[PDB]
């Protein structure tokens, strides 16, 4: 059920100068769309949703954890770091960083959350823990985002992302309020407009995380989308470039989402 | 007259892994072997030929320049410097150092000589001097060695490579003085027996130089080849690699070297 019909992703890669790595499942079906699925590409800033899974999934042993407040210093604050920098002089509660962290790409809200899971090792036990074995995280922010060619370092598949975001948002990976809780904080990103939302019709319920690194051409996004009257669509999207200069583009990552949706036969 | 004869060399570099450069000249003739010979690629150490060069030239207006005493602290040793770490306490004259960094490779001793001739725009000055508008140095050593994709700080192409070299070798660039001497440093390297020297006949006379970046399957050589009863052959071999942890080959230079010369129709 992989590929039952072909789409031009080769020639949209080559438009772009690049390479892009996509899996999709309708989980209706099981169909797939899979381009590049397996190779490794850098995750940027979409590391920040599982970690706000992760801290979903710490919370049902602790039920305090969500509303415990946070304080952090100005040696906290890194880069673009839009919410955090304006609770700084109060503190954030640790829901309202994960939010953040999620809707908003907030760099210091993240940081402070994966030192709260024991820093990129813990956060990879999670995956771990949920039976992906491809992702890894391996440093913080912002040198996370080096994306050198060749890399293996806080990278991670398509196919795994999909199939990880899969068994957190509609599996059983999560209990059933901490797994609305992270579809609701993934259905009010504010990042992604014009990444594999652009792709989907308005009146479909959709969340997703994107992810930008700053060089080699490297950007993505992943999303859970749900067509009105068939089941949900999960999908990632990755792209990567070979020189350091290179821009990244959002409207690759929608053409790509769009020629996913395609080839899984949802009318758009 | 340039590539009447084909070679393979995009099989070489396939399988290699990477990108070749090749120009080559025969100065009898005027025939060529080009094989992606205007791309830019990472001068890594060659650079410190041309840097012996404009030593050279400035001391046709200096004559005592060559003789000229030169002592330096503990902090001007960095990382691969066999030569100069032997004269620490007692110094060396600057015809010493530009032979160190010619024949050894020696890193001190060309920081030290890049200094005296005005840094790196200086040495790019001077090969305008001569003609050559591909050439840049932009940075000092280690910097310089970063080798990255994209970039072009610290690059020149095959054929300028080749077209200076033998201006300074062959031509009227240098005075004939100035000219054997150059030739004489470069005839005494050390660095480059498993490069183009490989596929040189021993009793024919060569001087080259090398460079090895460390980095992204970046290294080089450049040479002047005498072969007995015929005019003299110039040639530069550039390799580079698309990931930052891909190794280098010194036997795909010493294989590409062999294709031009075969390409050229010199018998060996
Ligand atoms: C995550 O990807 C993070 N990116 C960086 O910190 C590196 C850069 C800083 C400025 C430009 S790139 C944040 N996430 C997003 C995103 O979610 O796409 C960004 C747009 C940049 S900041
Ligand atoms: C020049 O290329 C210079 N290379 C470096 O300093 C970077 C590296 C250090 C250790 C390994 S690579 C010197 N030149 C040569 C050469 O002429 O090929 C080398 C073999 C390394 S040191």
């Amino acid at each position: 059920l992989t590929n039952l019909v072909a789409e031009p992703f080769a020639k949209l890669e080559q438009d772009f100068g690049g390479s892009i790595g996509v899996y999709a499942m309708d989980t209706g079906s099981g169909a797939t769309v899979s381009y590049r699925a397996e190779e490794r590409f850098p995750l940027c800033s979409s590391f920040k949703g599982f970690l706000a899974a992760a801290v979903l999934a710490r919370s049902q042993q602790q039920a305090g954890l969500l509303d415990t407040p946070i304080r952090y210093g100005k040696n906290a604050l890194v880069p673009w770091s839009p919410i955090s920098e304006k609770y700084l002089t109060t503190g954030m509660t640790v829901a309202e960083l994960s939010a953040a962290a999620v809707q908003y790409s907030d760099n210091a809200a993240a940081n402070l959350l994966l030192k709260e899971l024991g820093g990129p090792a813990g956060l990879t036990a999670f995956m771990r823990s949920i039976g992906d074995t491809t992702f890894r995280l391996d440093r913080w922010q912002l040198e996370l985002n080096s994306a050198i060619p060749g890399d293996a370092r806080d990278t991670s598949s398509p196919r795994a992302v999909t199939e990880s975001l899969q068994k957190l948002t509609l599996g059983s990976a999560l209990a059933a309020p901490q797994r609305q809780q992270f579809v609701d904080w993934l259905k009010g990103n504010t990042t992604g407009n014009h990444r594999i939302r652009a792709a989907v019709p308005a009146d479909w319920a959709v969340g997703d995380k994107t992810g930008t690194c700053g060089v080699y051409g490297t950007a993505n996004d992943y999303a859970v989308v749900w067509p009105t009257g068939r089941a949900p669509i999960v999908l990632a999207v990755y792209t990567r470039a070979p020189n350091k200069d290179d821009k990244h583009s959002e409207a690759v990552i929608a053409a790509a989402a769009r020629l996913a949706l395609e080839g899984l036969g949802v009318n758009g």
